[PDB]
DNA sequence: TGAGGTAGTAGGTTGTA
DNA sequence: TACTACCTC
DNA sequence: ACAACC
């Protein structure tokens, strides 16, 4: 089974291409010049500042007289000019493309060829080349994709009875570039600038959200192919395309990482310790005790439209949170429920939710010192009147910092109905030897990893620790850093995992409101003074090796890392981890002519490295990549890879397994939740999970 | 909002000898 | 970045 | 204005 990468290498190195250079005496430089020549020759070009770059000499210049013309090689040691070759590359390409291949640029891509015909939907196939220079070699990737387009004009609205609403969205294209805003006026508006058109060029836009039902069911599953079909369509046309370029040539059999200078390693799912050594999460969590026991104080917040709207009582409520108690302790964690929420019966009504700003704060000394089970109606937690989700979250996280876990009526839907499936309706609140059948009935259904997911939930919002890694990895502290933007505002998430195992995840005691995504060294050096800090606090012994993880490139000032970490005498690594970076990794059963996909492998080429982390379904769609970059040169890159992809399977939030390590997945959500106003720093040496 | 996966859509900011 | 849809456990 | 991540 050969490995495959979407990907390939030219046989000519970059400084033994020979081209023309011209130069003329503000980024936007010879844009108009560029546009009159390829009009007026018929050429591939491409421009950079002020200097023009042609594989073959311009005739017609249209009056145009530069300082120096040249016919030369490339000059390796400038950024510059590799840059304006691999601009005249891939233009050279595209237009190959455009005339041996009938390829229309329609947006970021090359739409090629319509595949289905989704009941007045047309989905197209779409592919984006990427060419790049790495060590006087020539690099070309590209990734297949898809497009969605509506076969009827707002003409066709204008006819045949119907009408369109004033909001409506609508996409006018021209060819390149698309706008998003009888023969009627129209006055589309992308912004307060007013825009008129002809109402026979503007088509309504095709998005999952405007798109009817019934035909989501069939467009989604033309774009959720077999990893074969997509490494097998993008390998023919790629094919195709080379048969008609003449400016590079690549081997017979480009796309093997053999040919493109990739490394290939195996990676072995590693061990968890939940109370013993346990092969896999689901098994511990099925058949052990947790890492870190303790005890749990839950107050219930149940509302009335589970009665009013729906077929719900308190009761079930209750039968269900002591199914739920019953569960636990088995774990070896006792839950107690807090009789204070006994003074408030029949408050949650649709008034309350209605005036929720105004009836809050008489609240918080019955819900103090717990961990809140909302039961709130879907309704209510999305209308925009309401918005029960955003104040509950905002006012608890925000305001009183408690722990708050929310469960709407389809989950109690559900588990009725699998108890009306079995038939069993006896009472489950105060009468044991029913509790135990109705878990033993939930072991064999798909409603358990429902069940444990809420109690994990609730576990990492409490403090409670449930597995760490059996085996110890290469560094001693991790630290995740992401920045989120929303509405022009920036807020920041870090995160602290103290330990080699894992023993501590944790979020950094520090405020993430910053202004202007800049995170300033006053910021960064507390940071890592309090991480420092705190892994003293818990060995009692300064780390040795600190390894900071950060999602998209690295934009802060490396001098004052090592600045900080040189006066502790403490080693450190930097490394970049990219998600979604447009490449594919498959390995090729010529037994068969499938292609598959194998969970931990790496393709590793100098400072950069390929990891495959998930296993999807069929149905699912195929496997995202993850692009790591090592920054530093501390510890050998194999143990850097590892220490990413052992993190990953610290998902204590979940039964599911999350593809990103532990620091970033969390750091991203704490960003989040600190942009939304839904958390507050809490100081503390117990895990604290409050996004989850 | 039980959780995770993957795959479409539209905008926004960084940095460029 | 943000949103939406589906499937899987 | 092109390019790469958001
Ligand atoms: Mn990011
Ligand atoms: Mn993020
Ligand atoms: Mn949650």
């Amino acid at each position: 089974m050969e490995a495959y990468i979407t990907e390939m290498v030219s046989r000519e190195r970059a400084n033994e291409l020979e081209v023309y250079v011209y130069v003329f005496p503000n980024y936007e430089g010879v844009y108009h010049i560029m546009r009159a020549w390829q009009r007026a020759n018929d050429l591939p070009l491409a421009y950079n500042q002020h200097t023009i770059m042609a594989f073959s000499p311009v005739r017609h210049m249209c009056g145009y007289t530069p300082m120096e013309t040249q016919k030369r090689h490339i000059n390796i040691d400038s950024p510059f000019e590799r840059a304006l070759l691999e601009r005249l590359i891939k233009n050279s390409l595209i237009f190959t493309a455009e005339r041996h291949l009938h390829a229309k640029r329609v947006g970021h891509a090359l739409r090629l060829n319509q595949v289905q015909q989704i009941r007045q939907v047309i989905i197209y196939e779409a592919i984006e080349l990427y060419v790049n220079i790495i060590e006087n070699r020539i690099s070309i990737g590209f990734h297949l994709t898809h497009q969605f387009e509506y076969v009827y004009t707002l003409q066709s609205m204008i006819e045949q009875g119907k009408t369109i609403r004033p909001g409506m969205r609508v996409v006018h294209s021209n060819g390149r570039q698309h706008y998003t805003y009888s023969t009627r006026v129209i006055h589309v508006r992308t912004k307060e600038q007013r825009l008129s058109y002809a109402a026979t060029l503007l088509k309504p836009l095709c998005t999952f959200e405007t798109m009817q039902p019934q035909d989501v069911l069939n467009v989604s599953k033309c774009i959720k192919l077999s990893a074969s079909k997509r490494m097998k369509c993008t390998y023919r046309w790629i094919q195709q395309l080379r048969a008609q370029y003449r400016h590079l040539t690549f081997a017979p059999n480009p796309f093997t990482i053999a040919q493109n200078g990739y490394k290939l390693d195996q990676l072995s799912t590693p061990k968890v310790h939940f109370h013993r050594d346990y092969a896999t999460v689901v098994s511990g969590m099925k058949t052990g005790k947790l890492y870190k026991g303790g005890n749990i104080k839950i107050s219930v917040l149940f509302d009335e439209d589970f009665y009013l709207k729906h077929h719900i009582t308190k009761k079930d409520i209750y039968q269900f949170i002591a199914v739920l108690q019953k569960i636990a302790i088995a774990q070896g964690v006792n839950m107690t429920i807090s009789t204070s929420t006994k003074s408030i019966t029949g408050k949650f009504t649709d008034d309350f939710f209605h005036h929720f700003t105004e009836e809050v704060e008489a609240l918080q000394p019955i819900f103090a010192q717990t961990t809140v089970l909302a039961f709130i109606t879907s309704t209510h937690l999305s209308n925009k009147k309401t918005r029960s989700y955003q104040l509950l979250k905002q006012y608890f996280g925000g305001k009183w910092d408690i722990a708050s876990q929310v469960i709407t009526e389809k989950t109690i839907e559900a588990f009725q109905k699998i108890l009306h499936k079995h038939g069993l309706k006896n009472f489950y609140p105060n009468d044991e030897q029913h509790c135990l059948r109705v878990i033993d009935v939930l072991k064999n259904e798909s409603f358990y990893y429902t069940v444990m997911n809420i109690l994990l939930g609730v576990y990492v919002k409490s403090g409670i620790q449930p597995w760490i890694l059996a085996n110890t990895t290469h560094s001693d502290c991790f630290i995740g850093i992401d920045v989120s933007h929303e509405n022009g505002n920036s807020a920041a998430g870090m995160m602290n995992v103290i330990g080699s195992q894992g023993h501590l995840i944790q979020q950094a005691p520090l405020n993430g409101i910053l202004a202007g995504e800049k995170i300033d060294d006053t910021l960064l050096a507390n940071l890592l003074k309090q991480m420092i800090k705190a892994y003293h606090t818990q060995f009692q012994r300064f780390p040795k090796h600190i390894t900071i993880h950060r999602d998209g490139f690295w934009r802060e000032h490396t001098a004052l890392v090592e600045k900080i970490m040189s006066h502790y005498e403490i080693t450190y690594d930097i490394v970049e981890i990219i998600k979604k970076p447009n490449r594919r990794m498959a390995f090729f059963n010529s037994v068969d002519n499938t292609f598959s996909t194998r969970q931990g492998t790496v393709y590793q080429r100098g400072n950069e490295a390929f990891l495959c982390a998930t296993n999807p379904q069929q149905k699912v769609g195929m496997a995202q990549p993850i692009k790591i970059h090592q920054v530093t040169k501390t510890l050998p890159f194999s143990h850097i890879i590892e220490d990413v992809y052992n993190l990953s399977f610290l998902h204590i939030h979940a039964m599911n397994k999350m593809r990103l390590p532990a620091t970033i997945h969390y750091a991203d959500l704490s960003a989040t939740a600190y942009q939304r106003g839904q958390v507050m720093p809490r100081s503390g040496n117990q895990t604290n999970l409050p996004f989850v």
